[PDB]
This record gives C-alpha cells, structure tokens and sequence, in this order.
C-alpha cells in the first residue's frame, strides 16, 4: 500500500459532481480527445518517474518559500513528510493519466484539495508543519507542473506535433484539477 | 478613453505587496527573459486584437454556462455589456505586454478580481447580470486564454523558438494574474 493514498475511499462524497464536471472540462476545452492523449502521456512518463519527481521538488526546494509548506516549526524541510508525500505525487502522476475522470476521481480531487488546504493539512502524514499552503501558490503551480512534464513527454520519440497533444493534455488537466481544488479555499458560494 | 478603465485610478490599494509579487513570479518560474518575450509578444499581437476579441468571446459565447455570466436576469445576453468588457480586455491584453509589474500594475489585479467577484462586478458598466463568477471558471480560463493567443503568436514570422517563448510568457503571466484574482474569493487568512 502506498501510506496516505486513499483513493476510492475517502470519508466524504465531492461537493461538486459529475456535472460540474463536464461543464468544468468544457471551459478547459479538455474532450474525449484528451483523455486519448493523456492517456499516452502516462505511457510516456511512467517509467520517467523518479526524473519527474527530483525535477519536481528540485524547484519545490529552490526557493525557500515553497520548501516552506513542508518544513518543521524550526524551518528545515520535514524529510520524513516529503518522502510519504513524494510517494503520492508519483501515484497522482499515473492517476491524471489513467483514472477515468469520474466520482471516484472526483472524489479523490476533493481530497487533494482538503490536503493542500488548512483542513486536513499534515494530517494524513501526522507531522508538524505550516498550517495551510497559500491558494495564491496552488494556482501559480499549474504552470510549473506543466514545464517539469514538458521536456520528458518528448524523451520517447514522438514527433513534436504529438508531444504537442499531450503536453496541452496535461495542461488542461492540471488546471481542471486546481479549479476543483479551489473548493475548500473559497468563500462559500463563490466557487 | 476606454470607459470603465481606471488603472493607475483605483479606490483601493491592492492587499499584496511587490514582495508578494516576486515570489509569485517564482512560483510561475517568471523571470527577466520572460519581460523580454512578454514585451514581444504585445508587438505581435497588438494590431490582431479585433480577432483575437472575436476568438476569444467566440469561445465564451459557445457555451451557455459562460456566456451566462454577461446574461441579464432574464437570460438573455446583455450586449452592451459584453461590449464594454471587451475594451477593457483589449487593453488587458496590451497592458499585460507593456505595464511595468509594479505598485499600480498590482493594485489593478486587485481590481480586476474585484470585477469578476460579487464585490464589483456589474458595477462599472452599471448594468444588470449574475452576481459572481464562480471562481472555478477563473482558473479553468487559464487554459483557453492560452490556447486563444498561441496561434495569433506566430503570425508575425517569428522563429518557433521566439513563438515559444513568447507563449510561455504569456502562460506565466496569464497564471501570475488569475493567481491574484483569487483574493477576494478565498476565505481570509488562506490566500
Ligand atoms: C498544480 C498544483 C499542485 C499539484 C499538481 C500538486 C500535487 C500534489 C499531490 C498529487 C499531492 C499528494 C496528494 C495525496 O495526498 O494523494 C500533494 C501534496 C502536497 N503538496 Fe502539492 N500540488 C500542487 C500545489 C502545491 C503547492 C503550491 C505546494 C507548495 C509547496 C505544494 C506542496 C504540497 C504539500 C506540503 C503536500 C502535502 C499536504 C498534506 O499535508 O497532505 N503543493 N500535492
Ligand atoms: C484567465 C481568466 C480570465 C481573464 C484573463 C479575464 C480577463 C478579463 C479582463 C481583462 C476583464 C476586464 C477588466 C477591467 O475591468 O479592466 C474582464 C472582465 C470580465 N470577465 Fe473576465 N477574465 C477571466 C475569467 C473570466 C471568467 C471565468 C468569466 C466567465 C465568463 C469572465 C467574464 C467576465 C465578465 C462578465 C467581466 C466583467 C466583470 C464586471 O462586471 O466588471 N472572465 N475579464
Ligand atoms: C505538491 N507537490
Ligand atoms: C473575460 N473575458
């Protein structure tokens, strides 16, 4: 088991369902056609993973005020923490490629989001850190989540036109997600 | 001369700071080459924005669920409204290219989230419409204000590798602005 990834078996049903959903894709432009080609997407990155994931908390680490949201009381980073979270980001890599995007998946997104925010923040892990990632930072993400996955989605050999349909994939999933993540950060009935 | 228009003129200041600002640019891997290729990118899109206008509201107007947020309370668009908004978005597109990111830059973010949430919107046109927009849309719109301006980044005869980095800029900068629009949507304390 991967400890902390309870995908499937959350203890609250999404407060937005599955046709917020689609009108939700709708505005990311995000059809049928995508889910082919994130589909392909995680056949290309799944064995790029651990790449990925350096890459990824190689930026997180580069500036102290992201490192931040994983450190202790005394400002060091928690390592114990980005090790079980690292395990989840590997996972949540193959899920945005291969889940289909449906209650369970909503479910889950709802999940994440409570995480990220000050309501279940550090308590999947049980540690001692910052109470609440700043949602300014959670949308500012989508974009270097996007050019971390860009340069790997093409170490396969695909033609720059199909690199091109799955990195868009992959942008408009991401920014799908962290619209739905907004839930819990947002005054009620502004979302 | 643009009515509605009043950067540089706003009732508040903006509750982030040029602090808040560069480590947001950070967080969106925004940096000094992206000031040179933002820059570029307004040369090249300036004299297309009669058609970047009609792609861009030819999206919104594409889905009822959008267009609903110029609707009046009878349902049915408010034209004028959709009028006005259009130039001040055509100025957008102008400012996000030429304004330094500065003191007054920030305290117009400010004001445009303001305008899209409950707080100010229907107000500067003084018109009659829905009262929020949802701020899930707003990160969603992140995604088809991008894909809008990337084929219009090429038209000017640019190398691929110019047009790249200029949507990139533009992906930054369009991720750094919906980022601080989130203000006054997110429950105080969590942004
Ligand atoms: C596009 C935006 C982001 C994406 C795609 C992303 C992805 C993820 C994923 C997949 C997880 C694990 C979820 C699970 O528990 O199964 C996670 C957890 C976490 N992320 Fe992010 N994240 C984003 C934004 C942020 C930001 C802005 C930060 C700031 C450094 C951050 C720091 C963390 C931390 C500290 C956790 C653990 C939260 C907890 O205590 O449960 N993430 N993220
Ligand atoms: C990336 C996200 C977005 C961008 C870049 C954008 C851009 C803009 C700009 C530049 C303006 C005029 C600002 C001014 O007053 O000077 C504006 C106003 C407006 N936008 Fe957006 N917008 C976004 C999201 C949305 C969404 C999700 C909707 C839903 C259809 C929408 C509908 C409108 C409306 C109705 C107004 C007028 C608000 C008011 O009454 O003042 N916008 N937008
Ligand atoms: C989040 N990583
Ligand atoms: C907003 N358009």
């Amino acid at each position: 088991k991967i400890p902390g990834y309870t995908y499937g078996e959350t203890e609250n049903r999404a407060p937005f369902n599955l046709e917020d959903l689609k009108l939700l894709k709708e505005a990311v432009m995000f059809t049928a056609e995508d889910e082919e080609y994130i589909q392909k997407a995680g056949e290309v990155l799944e064995d790029q993973v651990e790449e990925i994931l350096d890459t990824w908390y190689g930026f997180v680490g580069s500036h102290p005020h992201l490192l931040y949201y994983f450190t202790s009381p005394d400002g060091t980073p928690n390592e114990k923490y980005l090790a079980a979270v690292r395990k989840r980001f590997s996972r949540w890599i193959l899920d945005t490629s291969n889940r289909s995007y449906d209650q369970a998946w909503l479910d889950y997104q709802y999940e994440i989001g409570l995480r990220h925010h000050r309501t279940k923040k550090n308590q999947t892990d049980n540690v001692e850190s910052v109470p609440n990632i700043g949602y300014r930072y959670a949308v500012a993400f989508i974009y270097p989540i996007t050019a971390t996955m860009k340069p790997f989605l093409a170490r396969k050999g695909h033609t720059p036109e199909e690199v091109e349909k799955m990195y868009q994939a992959w942008f408009k999933a991401t920014t799908l997600q962290v619209a739905l993540w907004s839930y819990p950060y947002v005054k009620y009935g502004d979302f």
